[PDB]
């Protein structure tokens, strides 16, 4: 409940704030974006932050924190960590809108995008599966590794079908450098789980670990949202024409 | 766990009593509903109070009722609170299958229909997010603002795409009368809430609270697939032809 | 948390190694799937054991099993029994791939899709209610009775449109395959919570209500997914035809 750490506490304000720009920077963004298909991938875009927002709002009032004890082997076994486990609970729906904003751009199979999200979902549930484990190490990780299988199901649809599903749509050159963006910083997500507290410990600040997902997040949502939502406006003829 | 107020105790029994009586007016209404279109929004329009059954049971058991104590600030700060929590986690499946069948009869694309049905879960699990908290006044009243800005992503499709995709489907007349009920109906919700013992408690009875809800079900739901699946019955040929 | 019981522990970790299997022998039958409509079916199978291993991890660890007491009029009325909560929590995920699987072999229509994946998800969570509910033995019941309700919307499909469309699809002789195996298997999980502990608690071995699970998820899912997967690999033109 209590929170008396600068360095964390300035980690979520920062982002209720950044994530606060957005939504108004993109509802403006799409003050004059035509009907259809453009409008729809814009409605889309503007919830990744809203999402956001509601994430670090359950991370500041304490509603989706918790203190979690580490099992025998851990750095920290028999102490009590934070786990901001609210992180781990929203990406469940912020992951799956960063998908459905890709997907609609890229104008894939509703049955490609509706595997998808559900290898998203199974990604995000196991990795707060994770998390909230507490018997035995072993199965921490074990969730861990199954997370990352279902990382890889989400990873194969960027390199294959929705890419092909770009090129026939017109989108190829958008779709490649969002799809950059998405590999690159989606990656530095389980590295941070991995080096941070709830991980190996190398890194035990907790205050740490949430700066490291928090510049993760400005980038993988308001930045990708951005560069996004700006290239739709100036090729609404290209993506309407889907 | 006890509940000794028949004011309270009325208000869940009376709609377990209606969406009964309603999933059995239903049943029978589709009796000779051709396959296709029409079949298909009678059983996603089947569900409705087949959804709505079990939260006034997860309510009527306790299973889905807590106490929460209300943050300084708040006119009942320091007290416990009776929160039908309940409600608002099945409304996250309830809602999207009202979309749902609103959808269909609409014949809207896929693409928006999943953006919707996000925004409607969204919503409501933000409203559970700001029942639930408790250490400040100031996140209960943002998460309520947040699942507003949610509700406006539904409501802008309900007055835009939607309502061109009904036109081009040849179910304008039926959307727009089903519309004005959803928007009007959908407005009473937040203001129970506000209005309500977990709000401002301008109303500080629970069996009250519990009742404008249940009243609110009976038109959004009840009567509401009512109005839908009569229209459907008598005009098959319309949605089939979609 | 402790499990000293050879029993139920193995019911458990033979799972594991199976599903870990099937995941081995899916992915390679895949070695040569071509790209399109097999691939996608072929990733949405290799998901089934993947949700499946994740569900057994989670009541191995202890993360999500639980002890719930039974009210009044149970036969175990007064005392504590092992509910593994975790596999009606996580059927919400498997159960909805393996619908998904079919419908794409089936090429059903989105919307029917969309509609029986919500009857699906709340035949599990009103399962889970079901389980979890302490008040009375009314309402247990009641829930299980509800569930029902979901599950026959789910098998309404599967014998009208969903059928339709494979015929139409040209795989009508697979999908009927399927579509008994679905049938007589999934009855078989309401028969073992009726029979269990949970249930008429007519066998009040937790061990053995959970082998009787776990040899079903053997045959609904591992199994079933191997003919389907098989098929696809040798009808690769039916199913890129679609
Ligand atoms: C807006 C937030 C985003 C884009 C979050 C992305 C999160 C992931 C790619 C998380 C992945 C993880 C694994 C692959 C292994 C288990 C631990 C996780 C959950 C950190
Ligand atoms: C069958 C039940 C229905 C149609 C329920 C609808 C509920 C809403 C439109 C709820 C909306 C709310 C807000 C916009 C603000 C936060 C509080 C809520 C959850 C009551
Ligand atoms: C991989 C696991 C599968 C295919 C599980 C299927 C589960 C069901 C068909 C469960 C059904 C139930 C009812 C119809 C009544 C209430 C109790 C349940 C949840 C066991
Ligand atoms: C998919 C990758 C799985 C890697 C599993 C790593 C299991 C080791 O686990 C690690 O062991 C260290 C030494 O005992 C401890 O200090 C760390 O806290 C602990 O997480
Ligand atoms: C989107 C609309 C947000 C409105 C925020 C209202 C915040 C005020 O909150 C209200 O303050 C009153 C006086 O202190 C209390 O009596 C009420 O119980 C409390 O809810
Ligand atoms: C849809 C089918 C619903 C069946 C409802 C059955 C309700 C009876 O419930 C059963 O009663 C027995 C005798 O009292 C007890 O021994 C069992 O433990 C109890 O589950
Ligand atoms: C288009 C389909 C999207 C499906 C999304 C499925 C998963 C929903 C996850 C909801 C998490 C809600 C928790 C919010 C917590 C909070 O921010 O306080
Ligand atoms: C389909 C969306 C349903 C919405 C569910 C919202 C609430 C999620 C609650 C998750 C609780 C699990 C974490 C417990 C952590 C702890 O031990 O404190
Ligand atoms: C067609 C997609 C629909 C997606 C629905 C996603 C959200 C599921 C919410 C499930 C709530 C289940 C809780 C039921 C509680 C009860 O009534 O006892
Ligand atoms: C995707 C569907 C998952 C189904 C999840 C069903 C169970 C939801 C449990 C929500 C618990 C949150 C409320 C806690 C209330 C309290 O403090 O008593
Ligand atoms: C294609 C849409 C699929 C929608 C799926 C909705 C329901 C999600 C259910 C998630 C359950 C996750 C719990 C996993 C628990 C565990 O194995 O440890
Ligand atoms: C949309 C997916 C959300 C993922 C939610 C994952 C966590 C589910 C937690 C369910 C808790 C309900 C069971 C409580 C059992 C008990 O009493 O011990
Ligand atoms: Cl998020
Ligand atoms: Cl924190
Ligand atoms: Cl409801
Ligand atoms: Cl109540
Ligand atoms: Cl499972
Ligand atoms: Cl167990």
């Amino acid at each position: 409940a209590v929170r008396e750490n600068a360095l964390l506490s300035s980690s979520l304000w920062v982002n209720v704030a950044l994530a606060g720009i957005a939504i108004l920077v993109f509802v403006y963004m799409g003050r004059t974006i035509r009907p259809g298909r453009p409008r729809l991938i814009w409605g889309a875009t503007l919830m990744i932050p809203l999402v956001s927002i509601s994430s670090y709002l359950g991370l500041l009032s304490g509603l989706t924190v918790g203190m979690i004890e580490m099992p025998a082997g851990h750095a920290l076994a028999g102490e009590m960590v934070r786990s901001q486990w609210g992180r781990y609970l929203t990406w469940a729906l912020s992951t799956p809108m960063i998908l459905l904003a890709l997907g609609l751009l890229a104008d894939v199979d509703l049955g490609s995008l509706f595997t998808v999200i559900a290898a998203d979902i199974g990604m995000c549930v196991t990795g707060l599966a994770a998390a909230m484990t507490t018997s035995a190490l072993l199965f921490r990780w074990a969730f861990y590794a199954i997370s990352c299988a279902f990382f890889v199901v989400v990873l194969s649809a960027l390199v294959t079908d929705w890419a092909a599903s770009a090129s026939s749509a017109g989108t190829a050159e958008i779709f490649d450098t969002l799809r950059v963006l998405v590999v690159v910083l989606w990656l530095g997500y389980p590295i941070v789980w991995a080096v941070g507290v709830e991980g190996l410990a190398l890194v035990q600040s907790v205050g740490a670990t949430s700066w490291a997902y928090s510049v993760l997040d400005v980038f993988a949502k308001y930045v990708f949202a951005f560069i996004l939502l700006r290239w739709v406006a100036n090729n609404e003829r290209t993506v309407a024409v889907a």
